[PDB]
């Protein structure tokens, strides 16, 4: 077994993100160098990120995560450094990966970033496939990672700067596990997740973390050509350590369901940001998509106020 730990020192914080294949985990421990290191956090079994706000900004640090399994075995990750100093051969910029799992070993990949609104090429295309331990470059964000078909998993990816989208789902299920996505504001509104296919499901888990200044996490298209649903989103666990305009927008009439379980937002107050907003979805050229507002515990917004907590 191995745990791959990566970090992003950015936005006055140090973000840890990792993937592990250790089965049956019950606890995770976070260590930071300073008697060669100290335990700075004890975590649940499912988180795959951690935000360190107590580190000295001027110092360079090393980090470790330990996972504890049911057989009492403790697995230590690689040491990860905030300062600079194995990858699958298929880990290339613009690659199309099919029916397999690919470990990029923490390398950085990227194409370019236009700045225009037209569709940009994905840095990675997944067809019923999984990618893990990858950094998408600041200058080559392009259109991030695409799930083109089947079931895709996106595990421990760090978006240094979202270009067009972070991830786009056309398949059956797209599951994001841990990872960290940075964005800077400003001409389309910024958005993290993109999901145009119907009968589709995007899952966000492992405490996937947004940092910087964001627009929307996710919005089912309100006025697209051949619009319809259901388009589904499930946030098992996520953290927004920064600003964001809104979380999830669903079309009430097309059966979209946003289910949100464990959402943490910096300085969260009800309505700031709105969490689940319901809209009327329309066909392109047949009016605008009206906003009904923010809702809780409805057929389309499966989220309770207890599912969202400040930070």
């Amino acid at each position: 077994d191995d745990t791959m730990l990566m970090l992003l020192k950015k936005d006055n914080a140090t973000y840890l993100s990792w993937s592990t294949d250790a089965g049956n985990v019950v606890r995770q421990d976070v260590y930071r160098s300073t008697a060669g290191s100290e335990k700075i956090a004890e975590l649940n079994s499912s988180d795959r990120t951690f935000t360190d706000l107590t580190a000295n900004p001027q110092s360079d640090y090393w980090y470790w995560v330990d996972t504890v399994s049911g057989n009492n075995s403790v697995l230590k990750s690689n040491a990860a450094s905030t300062a600079p100093a194995a990858a699958s051969p298929e880990c290339k910029a613009g690659a199309v990966i099919k029916d397999k799992t690919v470990d990029c070993g923490g390398i950085t990949l990227g194409l370019s970033c236009s700045g225009d609104s037209d569709k940009q090429p994905p840095v990675i295309t997944l067809e019923n496939a999984t990618i893990k331990n990858l950094r998408i470059s600041e200058k080559g964000g392009s259109d991030g990672i695409h799930c083109k078909s089947g079931n895709c998993r996106i595990e421990n990816v760090i978006w240094e700067d979202i270009c067009e989208d972070a991830a786009t789902n056309l398949g059956k299920t797209m599951t994001i596990v841990g990872g960290v996505a940075h964005n800077t504001t400003n001409g389309k509104p910024d958005k993290v997740l993109q999901q145009n296919a119907k009968n589709s499901h995007t899952i966000v888990q492992g405490n996937f973390t947004l940092t910087g200044q964001h627009g929307k996490l996710w919005r089912s298209c309100g006025d697209c050509t051949n619009n319809g649903g259901p388009r589904n989103l499930t946030i098992i666990s996520a953290t927004v350590n920064g600003t964001i305009d809104s979380i999830a927008g669903v079309n009430r009439n097309f059966g979209d369901v946003a289910e949100i379980r464990d959402l943490r937002i910096k300085g969260y107050k009800e309505g700031k940001p709105p969490v689940c907003e319901e809209f009327n979805g329309v066909e392109k050229g047949k009016g605008k998509s009206d906003k009904y507002g923010e809702f809780w515990d409805t057929k389309n917004c499966k989220v309770s106020r207890s599912n969202v907590k400040p930070l």
